[PDB]
């Protein structure tokens, strides 16, 4: 409807899978090359299903902070064919907080879906499911099962995936640029 859904449309149509595990079908953002992210709770294992092929995963890291706190990201490499459009120059160097951002979420369950989320906080720590978790960004929309590894952009940043809510809260892990250096 206007350039914030424009630049999410322009991330989804290119850079996003939809990833199967036992836990799930999720949004799954590809970054650059045959690597993606996706958070930590899918349980990513040696075989994954990418719109519904099945696909061997070569590599795939649950990232921590140095402190060993869960970041809720795990970073995959996919034995895929193709390679993904480099996002890379979209991502943030630093944590921030940001102004009027949409998730944007493509599942079976909901195809090509965008909600404006508004402002979103560096909220930093959360207790998510139990577990300890750092850099996380908080939105104030009623977030639902299903837009779990959604995509969180500004116009012309990708800034982070969404892996949980509250019921009034939505919240979303950090994308940074250091995730992805090679
Ligand atoms: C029910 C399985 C379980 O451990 N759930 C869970 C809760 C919180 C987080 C952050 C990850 C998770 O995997």
């Amino acid at each position: 409807m206007g350039p914030g859904f424009d630049f999410a449309q322009a991330i989804m149509k290119k850079n996003t899978v939809i990833a199967r595990t036992e836990k799930g079908e999720f949004t799954m953002l590809g970054v650059y090359d045959r690597v993606a992210v996706i958070p930590t709770h899918a349980s990513v294992g040696e075989i994954i299903y990418i719109n519904d092929v099945e696909t061997r995963v070569l590599d795939a890291c649950a990232l921590r902070d140095l402190t060993d706190t869960n970041l809720e990201i795990t970073i995959v490499k996919l034995d895929r064919n193709q390679k993904f459009r480099d996002i890379r120059h979209f991502l943030p160097r630093c944590e921030d907080d940001y102004n009027d951002a949409v998730l944007s979420v493509h599942t079976s369950k909901f195809p090509n879906m965008y909600i404006p989320v508004g402002q979103v906080t560096n909220y930093g720590f959360l207790n998510l499911g139990g577990t300890p978790t750092h850099r996380i960004l908080m939105y104030n929309f009623p977030t639902r099962a299903g837009q779990c590894g959604g995509v969180v952009t500004t116009t012309g940043k990708v800034i982070g995936i969404h892996v949980g809510g509250n019921g009034a809260q939505g919240f979303a892990a950090m994308l940074l640029h250091s995730y992805f250096t090679d």
